[PDB]
């Protein structure tokens, strides 16, 4: 299948974070202003007056090397439904841009085949969690930073995502992709806490 991708990071509580979405073992973790795992998943979305909950800085994406990233996205796919991709992961292989040819494999967290990679400093966009949690983060309210050296003066647990872009992900504009549905590597598990009871039904990457 085919889509298009946008950036984003809002620091909302990820909408796969509730329980009774999707048949998993249990919802992606939510964190605390200081970044901390919380285990309830019941609490309320800082994206809401009076909230506590917010998104994990460990869902942040990575290179594993120049050709191939691991990460993370709020996802929309044609003709499914919250239920069929909740904590479901994607191999992607961009065919635009600067990084055309090269893979990636992403988990799905939240909410046309649309992928919205999770990437500090790629802008808060409708919602600014992050002005609640910790004072806001650098950037345009639509669109984020502009420049690497901008990623300086985010917290620390950020920095190693924002550089991502600059660095693996050469600064990509909303590059197209090509996708299928693949059984979730543990490294993505292990910083969620979700996993698919579907998951032996897709291929290995």
């Amino acid at each position: 299948a085919d889509g298009r991708s946008t950036r984003y990071w809002d620091c909302c509580k990820p909408s796969c974070g509730w329980a009774k979405k999707a048949p998993v073992n249990q919802p992606v973790f939510s964190c605390n202003a200081n970044f901390q795992r919380i285990t309830d998943f019941d609490a309320k979305s800082g994206c809401e007056p009076g909230g506590v909950a917010y998104s994990c800085a460990d869902q942040t994406p990575w290179a594993v090397n120049d050709d191939f990233a691991l990460g993370f996205a709020a996802t929309s796919i044609a003709g499914s439904n919250e239920a069929g991709w909740c904590c479901a992961c994607y191999e992607l292989t961009f065919t635009s841009g600067p990084v055309a040819g090269k893979k990636m494999v992403v988990q799905s967290t939240s909410t046309s085949n649309h992928f919205d990679l999770n990437i500090p400093g790629g802008g808060v966009g409708i919602f600014d969690g992050c002005t609640p949690q910790f004072g806001g983060l650098p950037g345009q309210r639509y669109g984020g930073i502009s420049s690497r050296n901008e990623c300086d003066r985010f917290p620390d647990a950020l920095k190693p995502g924002c550089y991502w872009r600059f660095d693996w992900f050469k600064n990509a504009d909303n590059p197209s992709f090509s996708f299928r549905q693949v059984q979730c590597p543990a490294e993505l598990v292990a910083r969620t806490g979700c996993r698919r009871n579907d998951d032996g039904n897709f291929p290995a990457v």
